[PDB]
């Protein structure tokens, strides 16, 4: 594939009741192409009021006797598949409009970010008629079973760094347990989701199960978490604002509350491992999506015996990473999301050079047109820098060096995140070992980033409540009704 | 059986690592006999310093290599059949002390309470070797599994109206899925939960496994929702105060949270029911343990037709109900728990007098000793009342009648509650339709109060979050893990 | 949608490693219209040396790496979704073909039939990437889990009255689980099932994964029940071959077996139900296609109180019961099979005369070219008679009358026969005294022939053994692996 | 812990209805210590006439109404719980009598048998009321739902390898699921048998629930096998009577089978595996319990690298393995059973001398008195000698030789047996390829051979049908029923 010639961007306004609205108060906001710092498009910008009335389409889409709530199951489920074919046949726009918006390399949101939006919703797809309740052999004369309904209205806030991915992470599941949906991409990335508005009514979804709302947090954002009339809030996006989130949902709704917050997470080499493999799998681990990754493995610990050969190949492999634009197909890493971002990388950087650890390459900006920062090594990083504890959310590497399992498993989870964790070794009792001691949501073996549909996905500590995606994804999604039957004799 | 004559209250010291504690203040608070008023003893009063060290106990006994961190499964299983075991043992002096200290009947805390105390502990007993996780059949060269681990130190906040159960009810999935626990019981009712700290230690619980602290909310209770050590709380339940722990949750750590909070519960009587059988099962559901139920019980709607004759049956039985002393073996309803409570129920019934409904019988307090009320009957109730919409932790009963089935449903889900609602009628098409659209978690078809421990229950809407008991009482315990593994080839 | 009006039969070879064959000896069968007598086409004649070479192909199919074993589970769904989507496309064809073979109206093939073919495909095909393991808290230093993996080559036999829903019911959760398939259609019906072939090598089906197998029961059908080569049949068909199945199953290599047999299942109708619709139930219950049903609600017990107008109301709808061509949209039943279902039904009919019940209507053919038999009502059968004990399996009606509840349940499960049941009352503890203590492996109320591809479906007793259809069905098609390793130390 | 004296054996009559009774032939038949030869006692011969005595009983205690169907399945869970208390209590008595009847040494009785024992009670007392079924969310206007009924009258073969404990493997899934039972153990070893039944009436057990009938093959196993008033046969036994097992249930009345018959288990040791821990585990794995083990790694693959060390050291330890008294401490290896399976024994090491495979230790029987047979190690076995296909059940070791992980696996793999494998290595990779391509019920990983109640267990291929133990040994002692109810609207 190539990027689609000269992207036309014809959906910029809210999506209420599956028909496009002009901001309450008129007012637009910016979209930025972060690889040449112009501006793409303006967008409606959402606040209170449009809020208000996505909850109201949202709440009326789920009244009973509407057409989503007597759907049968299984066809919610070819809804959600259908959406599947639609992004199938418009995926070179969505990955231009990823690749313009979000500074992704064309062909990684091509046949990775594009590919996982795909793969998500044909899987959800599966599961809408085969969420079971159960029938329980309770004590006395009673039937008793439970039904999983949906819960209502799911408020849903997502970050910048896979704008259609998390798209797709969020509405799926609630979908196809029949929930409805009011959504607020991230401010930085709402062209994406706002295109899937267009393939959403496309589909036939009916009017007011998704509503799509850009806009900014403090305003579209905050106001989706205070709402009394929103059932459930599923928030991506970093810790400190988690903690708003749930401050706000004890204090207004008692709405059921899931977190998927930041990370700091370890990735731990042994010696006796693949050095080739791991070297790569670790320095993807740091790089990929432009170190834009709550799963980084940003604290990468090495063993001894190795860690002087882990370091020179390490920055070997980032000294030929390419930079430059997301068009161009030998690029390897575009520009980071904006201005603030940015700073914050290279500010990092400093820290990490005034603490005492070797920065081996990059460290600078680019000074070309948009926010391209040099991939970036420090070795001799040690827990106690700012570099080794705060998240960079940039193409920084970090290297540590540890001697025995006992201490790496320590260091490894002296730590308030706990999003993901991954060890090299082929030595199955410390695979196992080590897996098991972390304090992470997803621990990977021999490989790293392994994300799917399929699998359940959160945090430890602060790195988050509950989980998403797989069969243990759904659960979020719905409430547990138990109902007990009186009945005369009760045999079995 | 009868009530231990005599009764020593041997356990009034705080329970900390399976040690007996004086509070590090050195203060000590009184407990009452609600039937006479009298001060039955005095017990440490903790506060946030003894918080401070149980959390420390709590969390070494939670530490890898621990010997409960060790323990088989099924041996945490075994210790808690002992528990059980020695609550039965002592069953008599545990009905006594939910008797003397709670104003429960006697009879009642004994065939009712306790049996659900040692049914619950033997429940979970079978629970703690049979918690899997899945395997699951991801895209690519992967094996992917999932573990559930214990979160880690629970904090867990209970009231006073069923002290025993509730202590149960708490700790039970906790130890069952491994955690450790701090539990502060209500500063009324901590005499049952001092005495499981007795048995717990009988039963060989390794040291700080289970803390028992008793004390005020606003000290002991605001110091566990609050504590940065401590992994998760579940807290029941009065809504105002849930609203507290979820904010002081996201404002400290990110602890989970799991909330049982209160209720306004309807209960449908149809024409088709049978009547004498639905007016014993609706009496039953308010003035059940003094009217001091979550669960209550309290919006009965009843079917034109019937509604003079259900209304007439209601107040013969109220006027024959009997109050009176809890050891007597003839009291069917002791007093209410204490003076702040009696007061809230005297003025809600003098808000339903200054309202328009008919006060059929009772209305006032009984004698000039402890705290007993009337059982009340409140008939020609509408919804816009205010013993209508607010919650009577009390021996009041409120009728309401309707037409059609549709009406009802309106009406009975028009409610920021929805813990528990009842049908009654021997029409499947009725019961099942009404059951289906009722928005609460648990309900009862042609019967009452039937909470058997193999089955969840829960709240929905701001009754509170997740669920206990049943199956799904055990994930609210457990943190999940997902471990990938990278692997050769893959067959299926 | 009208029938492809004069449609060529173009598939009638072997279907074997996606390659049309001839039979090994050269025989071919003749392939019959039932409405007409005419000879359709020629079909080659499988027997055991074909059999052979389909099993070869179905084990190469299935070794260790080849295309099937290696295929994402999510990729076999798709296969499973494309087939559906083919089926879709040339419904009309598949209808067609459905209605000449086995002398369904077109109609009710094209609505009922095909649609019920389509949602199983596209069912099976979301339960790919769902099938789950777990993960076991095992005593000991142990981690223990398990896999579901497929069986290997699963023999199939079907009978003739559901060609095609009994082809996906057999192929889709077989499929699904990663099996590779021998399958025999009936001799009376292969054609759909011939035809279904060609749209497997469309769909993209690995060579060898299904194998179809025209020819006869004694032939090819035993020379799948006694290959050494097959690891599971599933056989569906009358209880006397099912009996030499598993017995063939125990004398060869101990292969899996699930039967699907007889039935003569019970149907109860109380007075406090709604007769017109009870009515239609019921008949539909015993002449939907045209009789030729294993669910067959072919004992209709009905209250005294209106055993009277039942009987009228049945008469009166089976004698306006419309027997013609299927091609016409006018007809609502065709004619049986063939000639030997045929005579097996008027010699069930004149039993019934000779045994002493009231002939209300029919029992007698039509204008013999093609077998049409007139619909057929008896009235006062007793439990004795051959016409209750036997599966008629034809367009005949018994109605018995019953007084008592207890008496009814008696009835009803004195039978060696356990398939299905039918409650029809509006009393919700009759409706579940009555479904609780029926010895049927499905029990609808007040509803009949309601069957998915999500339920379980399978007999209890001489009806059946094992399960089919929803998530239980799946277990029938994998085979559990317990994998447990020895780890350093266990924290639990 | 030491041996019980004298042991007078008190339980020798047949168990019917909580009775004792008499055969009814008179006939006794002798029990042997296998150790001296000596006759120990004699015991009522069960037949025909006792079978169907015993079935009957079985099927008055499954009646519906009766104590044992209307009984709380958390109560049937307190009688398993009750039956592991007794054992517990008369542990001693129970080893002594396994070691004075089976031969195993007391010691070995006591602490892995018994303890077996107790574990496998108390593990599914904890399932009993933890058995659910499902609700369905299927198309249309339907609420469809599962129950999961106990099957009925269960007969039940086991053999004399573990007496108590496959007693306990046989009887605790089928009556935590609520069934009746009707046992017949081997007639070599009834003694522990009996006197559970001592212990299931002492326990509550009602009357009729447990039938216990000593007594020979052809004459009480079949009779059982072939009896029309039997819904399920569980057998564990030799794959050519398993084969006649499965063969009668299908010409008598359809019973359900599950199939246990062991194998010929390959044991698979890489050259990276701990030596030492190894070369101790492939003995075990051979001369656990005298080598009359159906988990017995007869097949020993050792890589070529460290075979002739591996060899070494397996001839030491197995000429240093103590052979003697069952009641000595220090005896690791009691006899055989019996003189049948001596001579089928020494026939085999008979036949691997004349086939060319070298004899390093051993080969003889030991003594006059008793069956004991010298520890034997085979050196050079190649996968075409009769030692390497047949199952020996014997104290003889064959260590095969290797060079290659994907050779290995074919020569692994290429048997009609496949209940069990292992693998030694340190290697992850190797691991988990070997463990996912071997054809096996069950593989261990660096282990040998832990059999929990938690995880299940059966064959492959020829080795068995369906599981036992853990929640999958629960799936063949139910039915499963669904019930379908029309409902008026339906909404999801
Ligand atoms: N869980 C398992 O898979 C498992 C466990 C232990 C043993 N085994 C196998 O059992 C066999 C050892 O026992 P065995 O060969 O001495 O006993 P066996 O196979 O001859 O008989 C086993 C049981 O079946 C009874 N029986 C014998 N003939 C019968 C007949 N015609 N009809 C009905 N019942 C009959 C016997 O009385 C006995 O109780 C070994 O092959 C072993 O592999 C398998
Ligand atoms: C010595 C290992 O100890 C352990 C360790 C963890 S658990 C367990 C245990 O409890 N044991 C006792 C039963 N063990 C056994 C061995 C061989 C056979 N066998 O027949 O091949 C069988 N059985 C087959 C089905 C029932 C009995 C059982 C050995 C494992």
């Amino acid at each position: 594939p190539s990027p689609t010639p000269n992207l036309e961007i014809k959906y910029t306004k809210i999506f209420i009741n599956n028909e496009w609205q002009n901001s309450e108060s008129g007012r637009v906001f910016p979209v930025y192409n972060p690889a040449t710092g112009e501006q793409v498009c303006e967008v409606q910008e959402a606040d209170k009021a449009d809020i208000d009335k996505a909850v109201q389409a949202a709440r009326l889409a789920f009244s009973l006797g509407s057409v989503w709530r007597r759907m049968d199951a299984s066809e919610r489920g070819r809804l959600l598949d259908k959406l599947a074919d639609l992004v199938e046949r418009d995926r070179a726009v969505l990955a231009t409009m990823e690749s313009l918006n979000g500074g992704k390399p064309f062909l990684q949101a091509f046949y990775v970010d594009l590919q996982g939006v795909i793969k998500t919703f044909r899987y959800y797809a599966g599961w809408a008629d085969k969420i079971h309740g159960m029938t329980i052999p309770v004590d006395g004369d009673y039937f008793t079973f439970t039904r999983h309904e949906p819960i209502g209205v799911c408020g849903q806030i997502i970050p910048w760094n896979f704008p259609l991915l998390m798209f797709a992470w969020k509405i799926a599941p609630a979908l196809c347990c029949g929930n409805t949906v009011v959504i607020k991409p991230a401010e930085q990335t709402p062209l994406s989701a706002l295109y899937m508005g267009a393939l959403i009514k496309e589909a036939g979804f009916p009017p007011g199960v998704i509503n799509i709302l850009p806009g900014y947090g403090p305003t579209a954002g905050a106001a989706i978490a205070s709402h009394i009339g929103i059932d459930k809030i599923a928030f991506t996006g970093s810790t400190e604002v988690g903690k708003l989130i749930q401050e706000a949902a004890g204090r207004s709704n008692l709405k059921r509350v899931t977190l998927e917050l930041g990370g700091k997470s370890p990735n731990i080499i042994f010696a006796d491992a693949d050095l080739d493999y791991a070297v790569e799998q670790a320095h993807q681990g740091v790089f990929f999506n432009q170190g834009q990754c709550c799963t980084a493995g940003s604290r990468i610990f090495v063993e001894e015996s190795i860690y002087e050969e882990f370091v020179r190949r390490s920055v070997e492999r980032a000294k030929r990473r390419v930079v430059g634009s997301p068009f161009d197909p030998t690029t390897e890493q575009g520009p980071q999301i904006d201005k603030k971002q940015y700073n914050k990388i290279l500010e990092l950087i400093q820290s990490g050079v005034a603490e005492g650890a070797k920065l081996e390459c990059g460290g600078k900006g680019l000074g070309r047109k948009g926010f391209f920062i040099e991939p970036t090594v420090f070795s001799n990083v040690t827990d106690d820098m700012r570099i080794a504890k705060e998240e960079i959310f940039g193409p920084v590497q970090e290297i540590l060096r540890f001697k025995t399992m006992d201490e790496v498993i320590e260091r490894a989870n002296n730590s308030d995140f706990g999003l993901v964790a991954a060890v090299f070794t082929n030595d199955i009792n410390k695979a196992l070992t080590v897996s098991s001691a972390m304090q992470a949501g997803t621990v990977w073996i021999n490989c790293y980033n392994a994300l799917n549909a399929q699998s359940p996905f959160g945090g430890f500590k602060m790195s988050g409540n509950g989980r998403e995606m797989g069969e243990f994804g759904l659960r979020e999604y719905s409430e547990v009704k138990t109902v007990t039957v009186k009945i005369p004799q009760k045999n079995s």
